[PDB]
């Protein structure tokens, strides 16, 4: 008898925001289909496996963070080819002015396609990024180095100055504006960050990044990318041996890793990984330095079995399709 | 109607920590904290308790980052839990006002106080400066909502991110944002801190959480509480339930291994807390020890 008037209450203040503020400024969680998780590929299988929901998520913040020479350029180039590829359009703000476009093309970037930006502020970079956020006709953004987005303050004035927490101040402005606009457009924000040192400290980790906090905070997905060893042919370094850390998930279970070659001239060796992986599924079998699939004997060394695999897109094809159907926890057709 | 009605937080350990045994409804609750500290899983735990009580729930998503699927392995009924994501800051305590007036919800939660950007700031540019613009808009609305909240018998709960002062010598640098006209309105207020970690041998599958009550007007201030949040699967109150039980001498721990009424239980926590999951019979009278042993009222 009691508990009506409560349900008539809801409905009328339901109706009230519902008219005042527009259509669904109030729903149920349940029943909100612009709440879901759509993800897009990073170009890397063992990436895609540790970040738990099969990708990066559409809608939200994520940082990539490392020591120099890592790969953090080159990871953001990879996801910006593969969402080309399914009809997406992207743009690139080269806040640290060091973006050669031959390169990235040569990672499989539509070049012709993909808008670039060197702003002269980081008001100016943040002022960009949000007019293409607000247009709805970007779908990926990336912003290469926080640690480059300077004030206007700080540009007009000498070297020596002191402009304390003001890039933090800017920093911490531009979250608070972006996070509505991203996730209403459904665009990814891709920042780029570098390490630091934090001086006189005993306990803990030194490193820290740049920018300030507000970013740690705002942020659905945060990468620690770093380079773990070399690849050779001989004597011959032709590309790096990688490691990635999932250092904070918000769409999944955090603190998983994944390993990968990134190789001088092509991008993130994928063969390599279908591998590595195939391997630990038992659907490839390692006889000591003998790599063998369903008896029929494809190489001698991981090169070699990575070589055989190329020239056989069939078996290549079949291993992908059963190594994506076993280690992908919700697999979204 | 000013004698005090409290709910549960999900976690045994800090509902003793609180005194009252939970949060008080009609009353302003602050939950502040670093980067991944568990502050939206502690909310949801906190929804997911009333929403089993026959409550009606509210989540202001500011943040923009609250996954349904997350919310439900946690155990909150997503087909019945209101949801809303404003555009600006003022929209947000609006939706706060006009369900409080209604009557019909008994639980709200803003998700970041950080995130509500005055409307002046979001039509501005990056670089302009609205110096206590967010602080003057909170002191408004707190003034407003106090009030409001209190006949409406209406839980309204703030989750804050912490920020750091520059050129301070003394006392803790840290702060929280939105101006400190919700450190006077906040009943109760919440520092939950991440630790250490919870691993699997070399698998980690959860986190080592301290949470400390700062303010109370409820009860004693300055207590504490230290429990385990696993990733997926949500509060681990069967872990708490052998921690408050070794602590009151009703379980015994020789190094690694227990043992309740003589006989042993398992060897390790993880084993411990597994056989109390299979025995709920020891794992209802032990909640009925804890619970009378350490309950300041008992209502009824
Ligand atoms: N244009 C190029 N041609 C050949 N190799 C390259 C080229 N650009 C980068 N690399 C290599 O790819 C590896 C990763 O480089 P990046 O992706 O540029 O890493 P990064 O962390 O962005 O480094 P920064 O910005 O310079 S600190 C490095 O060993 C580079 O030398
Ligand atoms: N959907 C999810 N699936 C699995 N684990 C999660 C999920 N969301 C969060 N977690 C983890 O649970 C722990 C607590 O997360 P939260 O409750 O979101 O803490 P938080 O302080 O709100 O973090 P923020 O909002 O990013 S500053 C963290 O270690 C997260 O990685
Ligand atoms: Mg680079
Ligand atoms: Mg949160």
């Amino acid at each position: 008898a009691i508990d009506e008037n409560k349900q008539k209450a809801l409905a009328a203040a339901l109706g009230q925001i519902e008219k005042q503020f527009g259509k669904g400024s109030i729903m149920r969680l349940g029943e909100d289909r612009s709440m879901d998780v759509e993800t897009i590929s990073t170009g890397s299988l063992s990436l895609d496996i540790a970040l738990g929901a099969g990708g990066l998520p559409m809608g939200r913040i994520v940082e990539i963070y490392g020591p120099e020479s890592s790969g953090k350029t080159t990871l953001t180039l990879q996801v910006i080819a593969a969402a080309q590829r399914e009809g997406k359009t992207c743009a690139f703000i080269d806040a640290e002015h060091a973006l050669d476009p031959i390169y990235a093309r040569k990672l499989g970037v539509d070049i012709d396609n993909l808008l670039c930006s060197q702003p002269d502020t980081g008001e100016q970079a943040l002022e960009i990024c949000d007019a293409l956020a607000r247009s709805g006709a970007v779908d990926v953004i990336v912003v290469d180095s926080v640690a480059a987005l300077t004030p206007k303050a700080e540009i007009e004035g000498e070297i020596g100055d002191s402009h304390m927490g003001l890039a933090a101040r800017m920093m911490s402005q531009a979250m608070r504006k972006l996070a509505g606009n991203l996730k209403q457009s459904n665009t990814l924000l891709i920042f780029i960050n570098q390490i630091r040192m934090k001086i006189g400290v005993m306990f803990g980790n030194p490193e820290t990044t740049t920018g300030g906090n507000a970013l740690k905070f705002y942020a659905s997905v945060r990468l620690d990318i770093r380079r773990i060893g070399a690849v050779k042919e001989g004597e011959n370094v032709v590309g790096s041996e990688t490691r990635v850390k999932v250092v904070k998930n918000k769409i999944a279970a955090p603190f998983k890793q994944a390993e990968f070659q990134i190789l001088y001239g092509e991008g993130i060796n994928f063969y390599g990984e279908l591998v590595d992986l195939g391997v630990k599924e038992k659907l490839i079998e390692k006889a000591g330095a003998w790599y063998s699939y369903k008896g029929e004997k494809i190489g001698q060394g991981k090169a070699n079995a990575t070589a055989w695999l190329k020239d056989n897109p069939e078996t290549a094809k079949e291993i992908e399709k059963k190594v994506r159907e076993l280690l992908l926890s919700n697999p979204n057709s």
